[PDB]
């Protein structure tokens, strides 16, 4: 079929499509090109191609396929923020990182999903009898904030469990993910002139700082041991796997950390929208509220329970399609292929934009925030958030666990307000790595009025 896409002005088309992304966040410049362009198409991210697609059977046949199984960025960002060849987030060797995933996909399923659901619980009652940690004098609350330390509370408790000051590692995770988020993708040329990225050289540096630290003391904690395989967390399992020797230090030290910001990261600001999505929704917390009653009363939250939360779970569903916050997920060809009637080289990059194939395809209201949209059980080969196959999100179920159970936990015993006309629209967003809300604009707080 050959490949739609801007004009190769004989190395000016290279040029202007990676300068796009640069200037417009990696995000709405795939947003742009799909739009411009058809759902499917080629552009120049460095020198190297790169495809971008929200066509539904490509996504598929890609998440699908054992020869998709990497994704890519600068070599030098990479290498800089630590994950070049080293964690599994975007580890490229496609050999190390085979053998590093195995230790995320234990850790986040099985015994360790049964022990989250109660130790996301415990973990946000605790921050919840501390509102003056995070609350404003006009009783506005930080909700990022708290969200994030509770996500790295839980983080610590069930993969590390050292004691850490939540407060300041917070503060640095988040620097970690603005650098890695600022680097991922420029090219060369930026990397020559060092007084322009050693800003985020020394974000990294701290966070990396702060957890040599945590794991060192996590390493006397095993070799003065009170009988070793009672308590086999994602932390341990790692260094006695390197005290054989299948994997190196370095790369153990860099798993400890994508296995800790992982959630702050990502699930502190997914919940930031549902909350934003329930305070304007007052049909919706109804439904959830009854629910909670009819399943729970003022017991304890169990993981027996979060089959029959069926509503909140579309809940989160339609939050997630309607407005994600990873609305796109990097990958890149390994053998070459033909999908859709397209030809794709390896070493091709492949951007698919997921965020944007939800609201194309499927869904029968697909523009407008409902839990209409499922009502009708929805084939996951229409409707994917977390990806899936072979290098799917090693979370995906370990998340919709600890959301139902936040999101009860908090919205059994508060009310939520948004300040003023505020609402996940009106929201100011970045859109580059992923979909966060702008942290320097304000007006991102809400107030959390008691309940019965
Ligand atoms: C609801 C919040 C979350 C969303 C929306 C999300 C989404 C995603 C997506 C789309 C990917 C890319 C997978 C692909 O290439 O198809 C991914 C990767 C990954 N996620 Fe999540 N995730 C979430 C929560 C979590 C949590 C809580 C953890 C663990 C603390 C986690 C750990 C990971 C890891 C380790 C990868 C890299 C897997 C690999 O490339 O080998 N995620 N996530
Ligand atoms: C604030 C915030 C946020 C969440 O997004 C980032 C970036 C995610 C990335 C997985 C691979 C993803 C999906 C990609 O392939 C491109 C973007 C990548 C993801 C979701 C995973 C863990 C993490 O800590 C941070 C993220």
């Amino acid at each position: 079929s050959s490949i739609p896409g801007p004009g190769y002005c004989m190395g000016i088309g290279p040029l202007i499509s990676h300068g796009r992304f640069l200037w417009m966040g990696i995000g709405s410049a795939c947003n742009y090109y799909n739009r411009v362009y058809g759902e499917f198409m080629r552009v120049w991210i460095s020198g190297e191609e790169t495809l971008i697609i929200s066509k539904s059977s490509s996504m598929f046949h890609i998440m699908k396929h054992n020869h998709y199984s990497s994704r890519f960025g600068s070599k030098l960002g990479l290498q800089c923020i630590g994950m070049h060849e080293k964690g599994i987030i975007f580890n490229n060797n496609p050999e190390l990182w085979k053998t590093t995933r195995p230790f995320f996909m234990k850790a986040l399923s099985g015994p360790g999903l049964v022990r989250m659901v109660t130790v996301c619980a415990e973990s946000l009652k605790t921050h919840l009898d501390r509102l003056e940690e995070v609350t404003n004098e006009s009783g506005y609350v930080d909700v990022l904030t708290l969200l994030r330390r509770v996500m790295l509370d839980t983080s610590n408790t069930l993969f590390l469990r050292i004691p850490l000051d939540e407060s300041a590692i917070v503060v640095k995770i988040q620097g970690y993910f603005d650098a890695w988020q600022a680097l991922l993708i420029k090219p060369d040329i930026f990397f020559k002139i060092s007084w322009l990225y050693k800003k985020y050289e020394k974000s990294v540096k701290d966070l990396k700082d702060a957890i040599e630290v945590l794991i060192a003391e996590k390493r006397r904690r095993i070799s003065t041991e009170e009988k070793l395989e009672e308590c086999m967390d994602f932390a341990t399992e790692l260094i006695l796997a390197e005290k054989r020797g299948d994997l190196t230090r370095e790369n153990v030290n860099q798993c400890i950390l994508e296995m800790l910001i992982a959630a702050p990261d990502t699930m502190s600001v997914s919940l930031f929208f549902m909350l934003f999505l329930i305070a304007k929704h007052p049909n919706v917390e109804e439904a959830i509220i009854k629910e909670i009653q009819t399943v729970i009363g003022e017991r304890d939250i169990k993981i027996d329970d979060i089959q029959k939360l069926k509503v909140m779970e579309n809940f989160i569903y339609e939050s997630m399609r309607y407005q994600p916050v990873v609305d796109l997920v990097m990958r890149k060809a390994l053998e070459d292929d033909v999908i859709d009637g397209y030809p794709v080289k390896k070493g091709t990059n492949i951007i698919l934009n997921i965020g944007r194939m939800h609201r194309l395809e499927f869904f029968p209201k697909p523009n407008e925030f409902t839990l209409e949209n499922f009502a009708k059980n929805v084939p996951y080969r229409y409707f994917q958030p977390f990806g899936f196959g072979p290098r799917g999100c090693a979370g995906k179920y370990i998340a919709m666990v600890m959301m139902k159970a936040i999101l009860v936990t908090l919205l059994r015993r508060f009310h939520v307000k948004t300040l003023q006309g505020q609402c996940v629209e009106s929201i100011q967003k970045i859109h580059d790595l992923s979909l966060h809300p702008d942290e320097t604009k304000n007006m991102l707080e809400m107030i959390f009025t008691p309940r019965n």
